[PDB]
């Protein structure tokens, strides 16, 4: 298609602004992670269905993050944004998308970085704003495909009902 670029394997990369990167994880856990080194330090992660409440590892920045997480859906799959603002502070959980298609999407744009929230086939965007966001490198642990702006209701499609 020439609509979307890829795929690209899981890599560290610095994306170019008003770029949808659209996720294809498999398993559970971190899909992708990205920091500005000041005061923002973003990830997102993956429940697969029908997880109680727990606690989870997950290896955010090379570091083992205890998370308390759950997801009550039988069939639908649970990214969650985490996101802390100080070095030596703690993840809080932001803008969960429940996803039956398993796909996710993060965009630099306007001084922010924007995910897809809500549940499919209605999900929406919501953005978390971040300084000096052009330095943000982001290493993606999944397969992924570039999709611009422009073509950001093409992207939405693909998060609500899959390529
Ligand atoms: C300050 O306000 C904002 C932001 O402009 O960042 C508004 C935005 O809607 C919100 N997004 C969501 O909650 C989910 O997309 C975001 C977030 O709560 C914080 O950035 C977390 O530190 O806060
Ligand atoms: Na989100």
């Amino acid at each position: 298609g020439s609509l979307l670029d890829g795929p690209y394997q899981p890599t560290t990369f610095n994306p170019p602004t008003s770029y949808w990167i659209l996720l294809a994880p498999t398993v559970e856990g971190v899909v992708i992670q990205g920091t500005n080194n000041i005061d923002r330090w973003l990830a997102t992660i993956l429940i697969e269905p029908n997880v109680q409440t727990t606690n989870r590892i997950y290896n955010l920045f090379g570091q083992q993050v205890t998370l308390s997480v759950e997801n009550t859906s039988q069939t639908q799959w649970k990214f969650i944004d985490v996101s802390k603002t100080t070095p030596t502070g703690n993840y809080t959980q932001h803008g969960s998308l429940f996803s039956t298609p398993k796909l996710y999407a993060v965009m630099k744009f306007s001084g922010r970085i924007y995910t897809y929230n809500g549940t499919t086939p209605n999900a929406t965007t919501g953005y978390y704003s971040t300084t000096n966001y052009d330095t943000v490198n982001m290493t993606s642990f999944c397969d992924f495909y570039i999709i611009p702006r422009n073509q950001e209701e093409k992207c939405t499609e693909y998060i609500n009902h899959g390529l």
